């Protein structure tokens, strides 16, 4: 039972919007429903975050940083000098400003949110030791979230998180087809991709880079700019981030705070090809993926980049493998679950047959209780003890 009054934040990958946008279809929980308000409705209070789908999990942490606490966004002196952008950005009230008075929060993180979850957890509690330097080499000021020393998260939870990269990303013919899963989650909030809306619509919150939506220009002709823009082809990317190789970067210097629970939930919707030993969709999953995406995760191996055959079954965007929490560059460590729920250690609470969209309902599955998930989810989160003691 109830251990904890800590609220609960959701928060999305490369793929995300805020409650206003889209008309109000809601990226947590697309046609199945508005998962946030059942959540606050069963008496768990629970905010949403909104930030890039397409920047870096840093810039992503930093504008969560902000969202949180109230402020205007600051990334970092060091950072900005180093990837040629704006060092701040949008402002923001705050959702919690109860945050910067000792109190806490549960992270519920999908897909690339959960690296972004993590490193904004890591962070929090040991800043940035090179903006650090760099402020006092060069006199500028310096964001709190370089200082260390924070501690607002309670718990990570992360669904569905290439925590090791996707192999998605060494699709030839990637760029493409990552910006059609982009037109084709627009579809499923009936928007379409061919028209210049004049209402914003889905703000990618690029203030960063100074690029945003022209007068005129639909999605289709947006993207077409973005896929050259620096948020395409700049390190300082999701794109980069969700590599294989940009991920074991990121888990080189982001590690599980010993302060924090770690909760990793993976999702897989394939089946396993006796001859091929290939994985291959299975009836139900997103159409965009069960034609674009899933056939290349199911089947892709590279033996010098380390992926075999454990990394082909996927949810129909991510490698299964890659899920239950950082392993390559990692020093973390990951425990299946055992009716126990461990500190400072992520875990693995197994793998569900869901693909990457039906587990936030942005593609529907009948036979998927997302309604119980959230609320099973939530009410394991308010049994969590702030300070447990070691005993027998
Ligand atoms: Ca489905
Ligand atoms: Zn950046």
């Amino acid at each position: 039972s109830r251990a904890n009054d800590a609220p609960i934040v959701l928060l999305h990958g490369f793929t995300g919007w805020g409650r206003e946008e889209m008309f109000g279809f809601k990226y947590w929980g697309g046609v199945r429903g508005d998962i946030e308000q059942w959540l606050n409705d069963n008496g768990y209070r629970t905010y949403t975050l909104a930030v890039g789908p397409l920047s870096s999990n840093w810039d992503r942490a930093c504008e969560a940083y902000a969202q949180l606490v109230g402020g205007t966004v600051d990334y970092g002196a060091a950072h900005a000098a180093k990837h040629g952008h704006a060092r701040f950005g949008r402002t923001y009230p705050g959702l919690l400003p109860e945050l910067k008075r000792g109190g806490r929060i549960h992270i519920i993180a999908h897909s690339q949110g959960g690296q972004t979850a993590r490193m904004l957890v890591s962070l929090l509690e040991n800043g940035s030791q090179e903006e650090r330097e760099y402020a006092k080499a060069h006199n500028v000021s310096l964001s709190p979230l370089f200082e260390g020393g924070h501690h607002f998260v309670l718990s990570v939870t992360t669904i569905a998180t290439p925590h090791d990269g996707t192999t998605l990303v060494n699709m030839v013919d990637f760029t493409d087809r990552f910006f059609d899963l982009q037109k084709a989650v627009l579809k499923a909030a009936a928007v379409a991709s061919n028209v210049p809306y004049t209402s914003q619509v889905y703000d990618f919150k690029l203030d960063q880079w100074g690029l945003r939506r022209q007068p005129g220009e639909s999605f289709d002709q947006y993207f077409e700019r973005l896929k050259r823009s620096p948020v395409w082809t700049s390190t300082d990317t999701a794109r980069y981030d969700l590599s294989v190789p940009g991920a074991e970067k990121l888990n080189q210097w982001v590690k599980a705070s010993p302060n924090t629970y770690y909760l990793s939930f993976a999702t897989e919707r394939t089946y396993r090809g006796a001859l091929t030993g290939n994985y291959y969709p299975e009836l139900g999953m997103n159409a965009f993926s069960a034609v674009v995406c899933a056939p290349f995760l199911g089947s892709y191996r590279n033996a010098t980049l380390g992926i075999d055959d454990r990394w082909l079954e996927n949810d129909g965007i991510v490698n299964a493998f890659s899920m239950n929490g950082p392993k390559r560059g990692s020093t973390d460590r990951i425990v299946p679950y055992d009716g126990t729920i461990k500190k400072g250690v992520w875990n693995d609470m197994g793998t569900y047959n869901v693909d990457h969209l039906e587990v936030i309902g942005v593609d529907p599955n009948p036979l998927f209780d997302i309604r119980a998930f959230y609320l099973r989810l939530a009410e394991q989160l308010a049994s969590l003890q702030p300070h447990h003691h070691h005993h027998h």
